[PDB]
DNA sequence: CAACGTTGTTT
DNA sequence: CAACGTTGTTTT
């Protein structure tokens, strides 16, 4: 997708984000850079989002199970990225076709490493072309079975890389949300959705780059059912508007 | 090592290399091109030197315990050599180290083809750096055992390849001796010392790339202790030189 | 990390 | 040769 939400405050955000480790202990993952975290309900590529990724990625002798929260750059920038400017990349990596993943050296490289990380939103904005050419607007989350209280945080399947500013400056981390074709549920909106993982187990087998290899993660990757959607406002529209107006119902 | 003795008579050499076949049966090796082995007590890369290595290298029906005496040129030319004069080789060759030897590919390919051979020699030579001056005292260094009646042979490890000269000739064949890490009882003379072969079992398996694999063969590739050396005169030092004066003792 | 262009070794 | 080290555009 190309537009998200994720507003929550960060200590709402951390405590929405317990999960089990791998001895079944109940956990809040631990932030890297939380100044970073800046809560929006209307977040564009380029802008930061928390993401989850395995704490092996940062401490060599780590339980892989254990979860950190991190912001990171929407838009992934290879390592190989030769400019001085991360926004001057010249071609788009705001997603990556599940399709094509492995074939794609911007996606495989980083995927071989294990850079897999899970993208948070309160749930993603997509647009249907509508006739005239003015697109309607939705926003798309998980079923929630005050509504911000408990909320369920949409687990999309992000890849991340590494990339040393040649000018110097410090490692910058961006990922790239895996797209894969719409389910039927929302077939009439869009011809793409976002890798949605599913429940703990698929978000933690996502992560958990040091248990489970490629080919075990990419079965993980498909459209699924199990998502709702309600139209909003013309609002949202403008990425400039960060307002609880933008995801409002109509 | 960078310089051997070898001045046995060819007759003499090979009932030196009595050795038991598979079936426990005593057998000598069978010579090729016997007339290409010239006694020396002072040999250089560059010269040729007898080797031992499996009959299965020359009949695709032998028997791989079977062990053929053969002179080989002491400097590996790679089978991928493309300049038409051997001695032009821009590296050198003399030697391979046991650490790296699966990393370097003029050696891995040949080990890999089986190209394993036993370098005979009464012993090799070893220059002793004396602390406040350049001057180095050499030595002859030797199996433990007037004494050339029933004198025990050097058995050190060698890989072996096949050049074809570009501009036509017979195929040469090349060794190269694999060195170690000094023993301690040699270390105060040099820090490295060939891969010797102590015993029948040791120079069997080297020999046997029918039956014993890359892997296995390179468990035999170790410093060994069982050695014993004397100091020599300065005659050994130019390698013109070839008399008897050469590793007798001071 | 698959494709591709280069190089090969020790005291 | 063939194993090395080096290279590098993507989506709706």
């Amino acid at each position: 997708c190309g537009r998200t939400s994720c507003h929550l405050p960060r200590d709402v955000l951390t405590r929405a984000c317990a999960y089990q480790d791998r001895r079944g202990q109940q956990r809040l993952p631990e932030w890297r850079d939380p100044d970073k975290y800046c809560p929006s309900y209307n977040k564009s590529p380029q802008s930061n989002s928390p993401v989850l990724l395995s704490r092996l990625h940062f401490e060599k002798d780590a339980d892989s199970s254990e979860r950190i929260i991190a912001p990171m750059r929407w838009g992934l920038v290879p390592s190989w990225f030769k400019e001085s400017d991360p926004s001057k990349l010249q071609f788009n990596t705001t997603n990556c076709r599940s399709d094509t993943v492995m074939e794609k050296r911007s996606f495989k490289v980083p995927l071989g490493k294990g850079r897999r990380c899970v993208v948070l939103a309160d749930g993603f904005y997509e647009w249907q072309r509508c006739g005239t050419n003015q697109r309607q607007p939705y926003f798309i989350y998980f079923p929630q079975i005050k509504v911000w209280d408990n909320w369920r945080l949409l687990t999309m399947a992000g890849i991340f890389d590494c990339w040393e500013p040649p000018e110097g400056g410090d490692v910058l981390y961006s990922y790239t949300i895996i797209t894969v074709d719409s389910c039927k549920g929302l077939s009439d909106i869009h011809h793409r959705m976002p890798a949605i993982l599913d429940g703990e187990e698929a978000v933690s087998k996502w992560l958990d780059f040091g248990e489970v290899s490629t080919q075990e993660a990419l079965k993980l990757i498909h459209p699924t059912e199990n998502i709702t959607f309600h139209a909003v406002s013309s609002v949202v529209n403008n990425s400039r508007n960060n307002t609880p107006e933008c995801l409002a119902p109509v």
